[PDB]
């Protein structure tokens, strides 16, 4: 289920420094 991971962490990595304190 890894799968569902690098779909929401992929796109917060790429986002260019996502808010919350979690730099995927």
């Amino acid at each position: 289920k890894l799968g569902f991971f690098k779909r929401q962490y992929k796109d917060m990595m790429s986002e260019g420094g996502p808010p919350g304190a979690e730099p995927q």
